[PDB]
């Protein structure tokens, strides 16, 4: 269910990065106008942003206050509409229909909207229905800061005053922060409501922070690169945040035999390094039927392998997860293949006094964007399957319907999970799943700005770790805590001559530090960088710093290390990403 918002929450940032930065003006009005379809069609998308946290929560939103949101959203689609139609015509009209006349047309359809905007913003954030409004106020803050950042894109050519591009720009920046912490802050109160005992309580827990993932965290993530002037070219980035599916069971209520809140929570995959899916061992056991007819075998446990990120080639295989196979083993592997889909079969046994129900099939849909070719693979049982049960599809539809799965795909997976169900009734499989913009090569574009998460380096030093994110940068970031090196991430340039770059760096830090660059052990870049947090505050927005490093270098080479000095004890260093500028 809810699929229609979790594939327009998917859709939006699929789309967005693709115009994020500076981008060119034919692309940014594509933009607009499936914008426009998606979510600013008719008041339909936002009453079901609506309903959806309230399935969620199992709350309702005071019918007055839903009236209200509605009301405004209606006002804010005319306002949305009138802007776009006038800013496609203003693209497409040479420069010399341009006069005095048609400026002031397109400035104050600009302002209405815009201001219209600041006024509703406080009726999706209510008292007591904060977290219900959440992902229509993440959809509502998005429209604004996009449509806000045109005005430092468009200003001089609307014949703006110096003044008020100046205005709208002070006014983007208090709104990218106010917008960003207020989804956090309401986001995680919504999901320590959830945090429960029992199985049936995980459930939930996890599938509201899957779909908040999908349809906030992931949209909040790209506010930033909505300022063009710090941002004055496309920008390549990626989403490195880990979500997982709900568990892959054959009945609907497990009568109490489900895996406990606990044994869940705190055994899924913590802070890690990005990696990709290598390879899987099904174990298979056998269920017998109180009638011997009604037997099936089913998916026991299984081991788990993923290949580093690039720059490392040793294969790191996982702790074994349920139970050992009764039946011959069964082996796939994903070298090189990206796994989009994953569908599968269940099967019970009813006896006397107790129900016994597993995984028996499951089919996997892989693509090879070398060999641009798509293929399945998939695990068997061997007796009795049964039907199909879940689709991988229904919780990570694609970024779009238009072409085909192969194509545009949202997710692939990443990580596969046996849980063991209470008094040993049968297992429970748990997939995790990773963003499609994640670039595997950690290639360096000659014409944008790229940005490159720490996560994706293939080595930790100096005892630097993999901590949780602040929920707000796409992914999770790299905490240093001495003097030395830190990370080291291989670099994949993507022209040959000698292209120059100017590298910045956005991070948090409890002290006055030296950052140090090298390139295959060579330093070739020292500077420093300033405190921006106290010892032992919270991470919000303020907390990160984007800082330049003076001097421009070459990619001479392709390991890519970040050193730290003038720690003290008890200091902090929090990295999030490096970015690199294309320089003449």
């Amino acid at each position: 269910t809810t699929k229609d918002v979790i594939q327009k929450g998917i859709s939006v940032v699929g789309d967005l990065l693709g115009v994020v930065g500076f981008p060119f003006g034919g692309a940014l009005v594509s933009f607009y106008t499936n914008f426009l379809n998606t979510i600013w069609p008719s008041e339909d998308p936002w009453k079901a942003f609506m309903e959806q946290v309230e399935a969620l929560m199992d709350q309702k939103i005071a019918d007055y206050a839903k009236n209200k949101a509605l009301a405004e959203l209606q006002g804010l689609q005319n306002n949305v509409e009138d802007y776009v139609s006038a800013l496609s015509s203003w693209q497409k009209n040479p420069v010399s229909s341009r006069n005095p006349h048609s400026q002031g047309r397109i400035r104050e359809l600009f302002s209405q909207a815009e201001s219209h905007f600041r006024n509703s913003m406080p009726s999706f954030a209510i008292s007591g229905y904060e977290v219900l409004f959440l992902t229509t106020y993440a959809q509502a803050a998005n429209t604004h800061l996009f449509l806000l950042k045109d005005a430092q894109i468009y200003g001089e050519e609307w014949g703006y005053e110096k003044e008020d591009i100046a205005e709208f720009y002070k006014r983007q920046l208090k709104l990218t922060q106010e917008y960003t912490d207020h989804c956090v802050k309401w986001y995680n109160v919504g999901l320590d409501k959830l945090r429960g005992s029992s199985y049936e309580s995980w459930v939930n827990f996890n599938r509201y922070r899957r779909e908040m993932t999908l349809t906030v965290l992931d949209l909040i993530a790209l506010f930033p690169l909505y300022d063009v002037r710090l941002y004055p070219k496309e920008v390549k980035t990626e989403l490195t945040r880990d979500v997982l599916t709900d568990p892959i069971v054959g009945v609907n209520n497990l009568r109490g035999y489900g895996t406990t809140f606990s044994n869940i929570e705190n055994y899924i995959r913590k802070p890690h390094l990005f990696d990709y899916l290598h390879r899987i061992q099904f174990h298979t056991r056998f269920q017998p039927g109180y009638y011997g007819n009604d037997s099936f075998n089913y998916w026991s446990g299984n081991y788990v392998s993923t290949r580093p990120s690039i720059g490392s080639n040793d294969i790191i295989t996982s702790p074994f997860y349920g139970n050992k196979s009764s039946e011959p083993v069964q082996n796939l592997e994903f070298n090189g293949e990206k796994v989009y889909r994953a569908v599968a079969n269940t099967n019970l046994a009813v006896w006397p006094s107790a129900v016994y129900s597993g995984v028996t099939k499951v089919e996997f849909s892989q693509y090879n964007d070398q060999t641009d070719e798509a293929s399945t693979q998939t695990y068997d049982s061997k007796r009795n399957v049964g039907a199909v049960s879940w689709d991988s599809i229904d919780q990570l539809p694609p970024e779009t319907t238009d072409e085909p799965l192969e194509k545009g795909y949202s997710h692939q997976l990443n990580y596969v999970m046996c849980f063991l169900m209470q008094g040993s009734r049968g297992t429970i499989p748990v997939l995790t799943w990773t963003h499609k913009s994640v670039d595997f090569f950690n290639m360096i574009d000659s014409k944008k700005i790229t940005q490159l998460p720490l996560v994706k380096a293939y080595k930790l030093q100096s005892g630097a770790s993999v901590v949780a994110g602040p929920r707000f940068t796409g992914g999770d970031i790299i905490q240093c805590t001495e003097n030395g090196s830190a990370a080291t991430i291989y670099v994949t340039p993507d022209v040959s001559y000698s292209q120059k770059y100017r590298a910045r760096i956005h991070y948090a830090s409890t002290s006055q530090i030296t950052f140090t660059l090298s390139l295959d052990g060579a330093p070739f870049n020292q500077y420093y960088f300033d405190k921006t947090i106290n010892k032992g505050d919270t991470l919000t927005y303020n907390s990160f710093n984007l800082a330049s490093f003076s001097t421009p270098f070459e990619l001479s080479g392709n390991n890519l290390q970040i050193g730290v000095t003038g720690l003290s004890a008890g200091d902090k260093v929090y990295i999030d990403k490096i970015e690199f500028i294309p320089v003449n």
